[PDB]
């Protein structure tokens, strides 16, 4: 039921071209944009630049957008497929392109094209868009997750010596994600003027996900200063701390550099032994109950285990590659326990839906995430939702590429009312709140 | 008519609450939000805050809220009044209030279901919201407005001793907006560049609006580092610069501080002259062809004797605080000859509409701008295309509370297809094209 298909370029939170789509059919016009990641794994699908130096510095898209209108646009008109029939219309997608890596395309190019059909699929059935992932999916009982605010941001993300890119903070012992939102952004107020009153107010400027960019280089030192205002927050014991080590961002060579942002020095490196033992003083001594890509996206040595010698979450990432293949690789080896679920690290909904079921179905926790580079764009709000994953970092309460989203899951609460439940601390595996 | 309005809480891209309202017709579900106002002030119109320290530092709007559903709603409802009647139903709320500054209700909840009645407006006319606005202002040439990037932070607004304001980008010389946006990303990714390389990667984060608060204090220097951008992105001949002063932050004892960052030190005072003579050496050293805000909102004086005395854009911001009363004095007194359009800073539609038509019928120009505090709402861009206004201000191009804007910009300009028009050099009278 495809009447017309029209992608354009549109600039993402970081003022770089990506891709967005506008898919018509009888029930009106349905957009949808690309996220854009700065820490991307070499596992992901193939992000088509145009490589044009004289151009947005070659970082423009017009090569996706050309494939969408000239290509993919009159493929899936022909097809007579309803847009509800989400899998058939994916796969004929990724038929159309032939490559594993989505490298004729781009993943961008098949992604925007996937997440419009998504949407007007919804429409088709008369539903809230969480409500038909859900159908996708094969859930019912869905609920609320547990949000993840990265209020200090460090690796690829910020102007910092912080060599670890993530710090978030999880009210798992909020009422409701409202409460949640409430207490996350109270929390990120106060660290403001915790770090202003120690750093000085050059210091409370943000990274691209809307964390603070404090001028600091031990990791340990984000952690205090995170503690410190949860507690002056009067939020202790309600807020817990996750983290997203991004470590195939420093990986050189066997070893690990905890300053690969200043001038190259060999004799900092850390071997990836004495990287655990560093997390394990981490989880000892400051409320860490996530820990994402703790090691490089090839180590698996490592990931095994840190996670055999741990109880926490361990989220693979650039391991992952929201990649079934990648994933099936993981949970033999256990090399994590959660999947960081990115729509464009695979590059269709059919495939993240698919990835998600497998780490579900092997007891896996689910996080869905954004990617740094972000739009206006807010599909993740229900995508999370309808997957019932119970967890969710898009972000901290700043910048509105990260509030949309947040603003978009208090909306979707309010429409759910007593429908849905707040996972809380079963953010790991809200199936049981059933 | 309209079936049913419903307001909420959000969060802005600071992460404080405000306002957002979803309003209902046969037509569907027609939302907006509300960016950040004041909750105190004289002239402008007024938020309604809840005031409860305790709850998100005493910053959320339940308050507003509640006016919306359990006042507003029913009485608009009631009215029976279709959503097209921009004026009426706008008119209605004001008298709903009752006062003068809409204190009572709050000027972000006004201005949410005004937002909303304008969208929802806009559906019933069977026509895109940039061409509803303009048949409600009584325009038909619409132009795409030049963007000014804010891509140097300072005053008030950064946490070095910068004393102005705003920096910002204009691509007069491009070919079309969707031109312009790619020049200032393109300026603005190098100026990263330029500043990481002499004052370290610690200085490349950015402030609420996007741009760059690299540790300075002298404002040629920003001015420098601005030019220098423009000159390695290759466009030193298709970008001009604009200033936000906002010298009503350092106003002191009938003087100028600049450097009131730093300990108090009234030796190091200047006059409103000298001021103004510093702002003479910048429009002869830097392509800057427009300043907002150079001296103090009481400051008349300085004001129409610098407007009088030079040839570029000056435009009211704190002055006018988009005031029709202000705006009628500001034009007897030629004090500016541009005024900067902050629709939360009236609180309605019509309201708006009508200030922006003031200035024009009096050889203004006019800038719509967005608020520190934005959200993902894209109202001002079709806003400024309505009113034919030729130049806006919504951030650097770095953000997406921001980027929502000049993407909705780009998308008009490509729902116009050849009867867009590109404001380009007559951003300030885009009357002529
Ligand atoms: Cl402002
Ligand atoms: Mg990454
Ligand atoms: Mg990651
Ligand atoms: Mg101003």
């Amino acid at each position: 039921s495809i009447e017309k298909i029209w992608a354009r370029e549109i600039l993402d939170s970081r003022g770089n071209p990506t891709v967005e789509v506008d898919l018509y059919t009888a029930k009106g016009l349905f957009r949808a944009a690309v996220p854009s990641g700065a820490s991307t794994g070499i596992y992901e699908a193939l992000e088509l630049r145009d490589g044009d130096k004289q151009r947005y510095l070659g970082k423009g898209v017009l090569k996706a957008v050309d494939h969408i209108n000239s290509t993919i646009a009159p493929a899936l008109i022909s097809s007579g497929l309803s847009v509800v029939e989400q899998e058939k219309l994916d796969n004929l997608m990724l038929e159309l392109d032939g490559t594993e890596n989505k490298s004729k395309f781009g993943a961008n190019a098949i992604l925007g094209v996937s997440l419009a059909v998504c949407k007007a699929g919804a429409a088709e059935r008369e539903l809230p868009l969480y409500r038909h992932i859900a159908q996708l999916a094969g859930n019912s009982d869905l609920i609320l997750p547990v949000p993840a605010f990265n209020v200090i941001n460090g690796g690829s993300h910020a102007g910092n010596k912080l060599a670890m890119q993530e710090f978030m903070i999880l009210p798992v012992g909020a009422e409701s994600f409202r409460d949640a939102m409430r207490l996350g952004a109270e929390v990120y107020h106060t660290l403001k003027g915790v770090i202003k009153d120690k750093y000085g107010k050059d210091a409370t400027n943000v990274g691209d996900e809307g964390g603070f960019a404090p001028n600091i280089l031990e990791n340990s030192e984000a952690l205090e200063l995170v503690k410190e205002a949860i507690d002056k927050a009067g939020y202790t014991e309600k807020i817990v701390i996750g983290m997203d080590v991004a470590a195939s961002e420093f990986y050189r060579d066997g070893k690990y550099d905890l300053d690969f942002k200043s001038p190259t020095d060999p004799s900092r490196y850390i071997t990836g032994d004495q990287l655990g033992a560093l997390y394990q003083d981490f989880v000892r001594d400051y409320p860490v109950v996530s820990i994402e890509d703790p090691f490089d996206q090839d180590d698996w040595a490592a990931w095994s285990k840190f996670t055999a010698n741990v109880g926490i979450q361990i989220v693979g990432d650039d391991l992952t590659v929201t990649n079934p293949k990648r994933i099936e690789r993981a949970v033999e080896e256990k090399a994590c326990n959660c999947l960081l679920l990115k729509v464009n690290q695979i590059g269709s909904v059919t495939e993240a839906i698919q990835a998600c079921k497998l780490a579900q179905e092997n007891g896996w926790g689910v996080m869905v995430s954004h990617r740094s580079g972000e739009t206006e764009d807010t599909f993740i709000a229900d995508l999370v939702v309808g997957l019932c994953t119970g967890q969710i970092k898009t972000g901290a309460p700043c910048r509105s590429e990260r509030l949309a989203k947040y603003n978009q899951l208090m909306r979707i609460e309010e429409e759910l009312g007593d429908e849905a439940r707040f996972a809380g601390h079963n953010f790991r595996n809200p199936s049981v709140l059933h």
